[PDB]
């Protein structure tokens, strides 16, 4: 197990424009594409994304190289954020991949709530940490998914993408 097969297993693959969780264009290995409920504004960033017209369709080498590239993002985008990147530079490697998934689903902006979960998960307070996690519009919203991240923060295993 790793960051990209464990967001493989949370995000699907889809090779036609889809709606995410949140209703939202999104293609390929949760790449969104647009919160503009217009397919057209959705197949354009399509065609912007990968560099030709498109329309609605990619095959999966083309899925993966966007997949890539939004793991890369997700990566530089906690590094580049002070609140995000001692936390993220605390954890083990399995813990790592979990903040990534994170960030990978809801953005920098939807982790800026998570401010005691990030001292919790800084202090290696991992149940309670776990707790905390769970307090939000995000497990709620997606508590299965939500569940295995969490429980990869609380065990530093893969137990949750196990037999997955
Ligand atoms: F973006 C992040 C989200 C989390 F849940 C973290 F623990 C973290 F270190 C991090 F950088
Ligand atoms: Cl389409």
């Amino acid at each position: 197990m790793n960051i990209f097969e464990m967001l493989r297993i949370d995000e699907g693959l889809r090779l036609k424009i889809y709606k995410d969780t949140e209703g939202y264009y999104t293609i390929g290995i949760g790449h969104l594409l647009t919160k503009s409920p217009s397919l057209n504004a959705a197949k354009s960033e399509l065609d912007k994304a990968i560099g030709r017209n498109t329309n609605g369709v990619i095959t999966k080498d083309e899925a993966e190289k966007l997949f890539n590239q939004d793991v890369d993002a997700a990566v530089r985008g906690i590094l580049r954020n002070a609140k995000l990147k001692p936390v993220y530079d605390s954890l083990d490697a399995v813990r790592r991949a979990a903040a990534i998934n994170m960030v990978f689903q809801m953005g920098e902006t939807g982790v800026a709530g998570f401010t005691n979960s990030l001292r919790m998960l800084q202090q290696k307070r991992w149940d309670e940490a776990a707790v905390n996690l769970a307090k939000s519009r995000w497990y709620n919203q997606t508590p299965n998914r939500a569940k295995r991240v969490i429980t990869t923060f609380r065990t530093g295993t893969w137990d949750a993408y196990k037999n997955l």
